[PDB]
């Protein structure tokens, strides 16, 4: 559940996504993948306040909610995509207080404005798709 954790990945967040905490994420784009998601969630079956969808058809890195039943508006802007086929990534995701700050590699990849009333709603992250993750730090 830290090293070599399998897809699908389930992990609760002890207590809430508090601002200040940071979750790492290493892993590898499979060279036959298409699509895999990181999802930070409130409970197991709720909404979910970030949806990071990297999508390797169209080389895209998709950010959303999914709040009430319904997606949002998608924010695509990048200056760089990780996710390639076959390479190794090192994500690092901070909660700030208005914002979620992600990290690839070392250089920034997205901020992503709080959508969802949760500074500490979220409590659960859920990896899957296609994805090799080698580290995931909780
Ligand atoms: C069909 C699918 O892939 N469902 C996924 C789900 O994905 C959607 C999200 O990635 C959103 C984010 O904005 O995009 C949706 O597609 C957009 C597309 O990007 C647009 O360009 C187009 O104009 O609109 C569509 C529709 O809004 C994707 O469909 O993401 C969730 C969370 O990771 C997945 O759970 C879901 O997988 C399916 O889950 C179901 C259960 O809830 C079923 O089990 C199904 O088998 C899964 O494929």
């Amino acid at each position: 559940p830290t090293f070599n954790p399998p897809v699908p990945y389930f992990g609760r967040l002890q207590g809430g996504l508090t601002a200040r905490r940071t979750i790492i994420i290493k892993g590898y784009v499979p060279p036959t993948g298409k699509s895999f998601a990181i999802n930070f969630k409130v409970g197991s079956s709720g909404d979910i306040a970030l949806h990071i969808n990297p999508r390797m058809g169209n080389g895209t890195v998709v950010r959303n909610s999914l709040l009430n039943g319904s997606w949002g508006s998608e924010e695509k802007k990048i200056t760089h995509n990780p996710f390639g086929p076959g390479q190794f990534f090192d994500l690092s995701i901070r909660c700030g207080l208005d914002r979620f700050k992600v990290y690839a590699n070392g250089q920034h990849l997205f901020d992503f404005a709080h959508r969802l009333s949760a500074f500490q709603r979220v409590d659960t992250l859920e990896i899957q798709g296609d994805v090799t993750l080698s580290y995931v730090q909780i």
